[PDB]
């Protein structure tokens, strides 16, 4: 576990190149290891006695649970010191995924939809990542297109442990309403989220996206489980979506049995799929 008080200043070690996006309670940069030139992603967060133990918790998980092919690797943590009583900046440093997010991948594909074969490759990788986290009793809580990232070799990596606002990817049991007073996250909630991003990949957007976040939030527990509207998709894919999106979380498959669903396991043309992906990156 990491001591915030023991973190060095990032000066001369890493440097920021350009803004890349946003994360939970911080901005995200394409960064660079100054001495070697190697690229890295750097999440920068203001830090306060308030935010610290949540910040500290995000760091510890990235450091502890990123030794796995499908989780963006921890590089380090730094504190850019700054006169009291003011905010210091914390730099959380991880491997750089040059291809960007799956959400970016969708935006630059024809029709904002992806081949089922691509979706299956990506879903397996996320699931595999989730399994590793769930094994260590970690819930991701923020599984969505933007948090699913790709390296220039089309390897899939999960990022942003800051939650471990936007309602669209939230499972029914997570939404505190009249019938569910003490809404809490469990591992299965990640699996609902995965089903939503699968739809996101196939259709460019999550269900209920045309509606206001507050009305989406209200509808998700009541409405029946979302489905693919086109039926051009295989019955293995539609069945996979129905497995992820079981409303009653207790009746929803565990991660390990979802890993054994045919859509996930029955993948020929696999190193072929990544090659296409790798090529589609440029
Ligand atoms: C959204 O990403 C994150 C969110 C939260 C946290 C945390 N904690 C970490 C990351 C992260 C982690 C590793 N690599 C990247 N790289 C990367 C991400 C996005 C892009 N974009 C930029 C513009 O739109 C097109 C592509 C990109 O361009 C080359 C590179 C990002």
């Amino acid at each position: 576990e990491i001591d915030l008080s023991a973190l060095r200043d990032p000066a001369g070690i890493f440097e920021l190149v350009e803004l890349v996006g946003n994360g939970t309670y911080g901005q995200v940069y394409k960064g660079r290891h100054v001495k070697t030139g190697q690229l890295a992603a750097i999440k920068v967060m203001d830090v306060t006695g308030d935010e610290e133990e949540e910040i500290k918790q995000e760091i510890n998980m990235l450091k502890k649970y990123s030794h796995h092919r499908n989780i963006a690797t921890y590089y380090g943590a730094f504190i850019k010191k700054n006169p009291p009583g003011m905010d210091d900046q914390l730099w959380l440093v991880m491997e750089f995924c040059g291809a960007g997010s799956v959400t970016d991948l969708i935006k630059n594909t024809k029709g904002n939809t992806l081949k089922e074969e691509w979706i299956a490759y990506i879903c397996r990788e996320i699931l595999r990542g989730l399994s590793h986290l769930h094994q260590h009793k970690v819930i991701h809580r923020d599984i969505k297109g933007q948090n699913v990232l790709l390296t220039e070799n089309a390897e899939v990596k999960l990022v942003d442990f800051g939650v471990s606002g936007t309602p669209y990817w939230m499972a029914p049991e997570v939404i505190a309403c009249d019938e569910n007073p003490d809404a809490t996250y469990d591992f299965k909630s990640d699996l609902w989220s995965l089903g939503i991003t699968a739809i996101e990949m196939a259709e460019g957007a999550p269900p209920l996206c045309d509606m206001h976040p507050m009305r989406a939030l209200f509808l998700i527990p009541r409405n029946p489980a979302p489905r693919l509207k086109s039926k051009k998709w295989s019955k293995k894919f539609q069945s996979f979506i129905e497995s992820c999106l079981v409303k009653n979380h207790s009746q929803r498959p565990a991660t390990e049995q979802l890993m054994k669903h045919p859509f996930i396991r029955d993948q020929p043309n696999e190193r072929q799929v990544r090659i296409q992906l790798k090529d589609h990156i440029d």
